[PDB]
């Protein structure tokens, strides 16, 4: 590998648009790669004023199917090579080389990605050297502390830059740990605004129903998302299977996403149901008594929300500033993460198995919008 | 496939022994000339310091068998395999074919580890002796090299590793470095007992420090692709931009030394050439002609290549990490803050107008005085 594919240029050129214009930078809008992030910036990005502001979105890895761009009807599918001063409009820009997409004056960005936040950074750059101008604020919307995506290497000091930018930004965290996480590591932005978990509106309508608990351990398992530590997960699965001999008690199923069911021993299998529809998952939910489900990094995931407003008790970590104990009585934070004491809590909630929150705002948004649209 | 299990903590099984003394047992991965990097033959020195008279000593290999070659470094060591239970002074046992089969822990073996998934054995080990044997645990000597976390994106391996500075048991730290040590206290990390050991410039390197210098127009890069820590490609695209904004490149010579790969074209017809692991020699030679430096180490440990170059005479460029900021160590290092390809291009300009003194870190030039002192808590 010679060069670093994140940060392939993002060439600009002159636009006519004279008019304020939201640039949303995102990797993919495809239902395949629609995770958690982009979803949610789409959801943020969907409150700006569209009367105010000219809406673009910029896909910046992927491509669109053509049923994708179903979700957009109301926005105009437009090549780079044009300059249409459309009110909505989404703009492939992955293939990119050699290629340029049209910036006007006041194109405003709004990054995801840090490696979108690397692009857009310098676009602001040559956006005031071409115009004339003062740097234009960027929008940042961190979703996790990036960085920490990758093991110490050139993607990690890149990611981590977009943090250090010394240009005007204004940082939008998800969640108010992680915007603290940020501080504590000294970080500066022109302005810092976060938005807090707030439980599905789906799951929230079953909230209420009557639950008969069943001995089910729910295991929040994704192979493919390392901060997920599904390997480890699995580690302390064995252990429990074979240090507790009530264990052939339980059933223990994985949700979240398929996977081949996985040997425990004593014949026990971690069953995968994959992704759940929001119904399924919501029953499930209401049946099971115990919950493990782990997320390497300072900000709040939803499970360990979900699984501890359902009744059950969830096993999860700490992650430094992160310590879910305090949100929910049902969660239980592991300050030493090795199989062996998760197993062991398991064990002791299992023999529990034979109420209070701090967390009121996850059970009833993005009002700030509206303040940060006055500063652009 | 899916990985299902986590490789580095496969069981590590023992079983009583009869040796009534005491034992360190040093466990490192290899052992081998080619996995011999800086972090086992570090701890090789470490150990060889221990008072082989008061103690016996066996190196446990946890990860790589020995080539024969590898085992003639170590003539004076009895090479035992897992199922023997010899009271040899000295002796090194493969134990990483592991799988169902145990090796011998005495009642007084003491442990010191390296590589964290060493530590992650021993600390389970230290239990099993102490319920075994009905003894309080051992205190475990673990030899930091790094952050080792930070070889991992957050993960399975990542908590893992650093569950080994959580463990609650006694257990001694030396550390690289002070900076590290410090590192490690910011991060509120815990042991019994601290120590570091502190960078010491190469033997063979400080006999050339005083041989008349020719500087001519060079950039010597630390280049490892294989080591993502020294960001090989972030050093290649700044160096691609310095080619492009530089209208004076054409006149310098771009060689990359660390460990060999393909030349790489950065434009203009400019080519960053690999030399690979140059003799001390040569590495010697080279630094006394070369008059600006890149090396990188995205971590809170300082290396050794900015400070052999800054001690050559060589303007370094190098990365800031959290608390180790080299630019305070000696006046030719300067630490970038923002760390990106176009600053260091930038940085890279300005030294070569540059081309046309101060040192905070005396230690460097005149280590383990700390052994004995430990040896007396064992
Ligand atoms: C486990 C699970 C979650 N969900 C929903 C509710 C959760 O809040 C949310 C979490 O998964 P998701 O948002 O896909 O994670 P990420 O954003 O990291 O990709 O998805 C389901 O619809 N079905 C399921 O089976
Ligand atoms: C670049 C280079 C370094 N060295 C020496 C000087 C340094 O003190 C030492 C550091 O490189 P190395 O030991 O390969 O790094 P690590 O310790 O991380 O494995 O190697 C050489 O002997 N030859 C060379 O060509």
């Amino acid at each position: 590998e010679t060069s670093i594919p994140e940060i392939t240029p993002f060439n600009a050129r002159t636009s006519s648009i004279k008019g304020k214009r939201l640039n949303l930078l995102v990797p993919s809008i495809n239902q395949e790669h629609m995770f958690g992030g982009i979803s949610t910036a789409l959801k943020l990005f969907e409150q700006f004023d569209n009367a105010a502001f000219a809406k673009r979105i910029i896909l910046t890895d992927a491509t669109p199917n053509p049923k994708d761009l179903q979700s957009f009807k109301s926005f105009k599918y437009v090549m780079p090579e044009e300059d249409k001063d459309f009110a909505l409009q989404i703009v492939p820009f992955n293939d990119r080389y050699n290629r340029t997409i049209p910036v006007a004056k006041h194109d405003i960005f709004i990054a995801t990605a840090w490696w979108t936040a690397y692009a857009a950074q310098r676009i602001v750059s040559w956006q005031s050297d071409t115009y004339g101008i003062p740097p234009n604020k960027i929008l940042y919307i961190i979703q996790d502390f990036e960085p920490g995506f990758y093991q110490w290497s050139s993607q990690y000091v890149l990611a981590e830059s977009t943090y250090k930018y010394r240009g005007p930004q204004i940082a939008v965290f998800n969640s108010e740990l992680l915007k603290q996480y940020f501080n504590n590591k000294g970080y500066n932005f022109t302005d810092e605004y976060f938005f807090q978990p707030k439980i599905n509106t789906t799951l929230k309508n079953y909230i209420n129903d009557k639950r008969q608990k069943e001995k089910i351990i729910l295991v929040y398992g994704r192979p493919s998302v390392k901060r997920n530590a599904f390997t480890l997960i699995v580690e302390a699965l064995k252990i429990f299977v074979q240090k507790y001999d009530r264990s052939n008690e339980w059933k223990i199923i994985s949700v979240g996403e398929k996977h081949k069911d996985i040997a425990l021993g004593k014949g026990i299998h971690l069953n995968s149901l994959g992704k759940l529809t929001l119904e399924d998952y919501a029953d499930l939910l209401k049946r099971s008594s115990i919950g493990i489900s782990l997320m390497i990094s300072p900000h709040p995931s939803y499970p360990p929300l979900e699984m501890a407003h359902f009744g059950l008790r969830v096993i999860t970590n700490k992650y430094e500033n992160k310590d879910l104990s305090n949100w929910h009585s049902n969660i239980v934070s592991l300050e030493q993460l090795n199989p062996e004491n998760i197993a062991e809590t398991l064990v002791e909630l299992c023999m529990s198995f034979n109420e209070s929150s701090n967390m009121m705002f996850y059970i009833n948004e993005f009002s700030f919008i509206k303040e940060i649209e006055e500063k652009l």
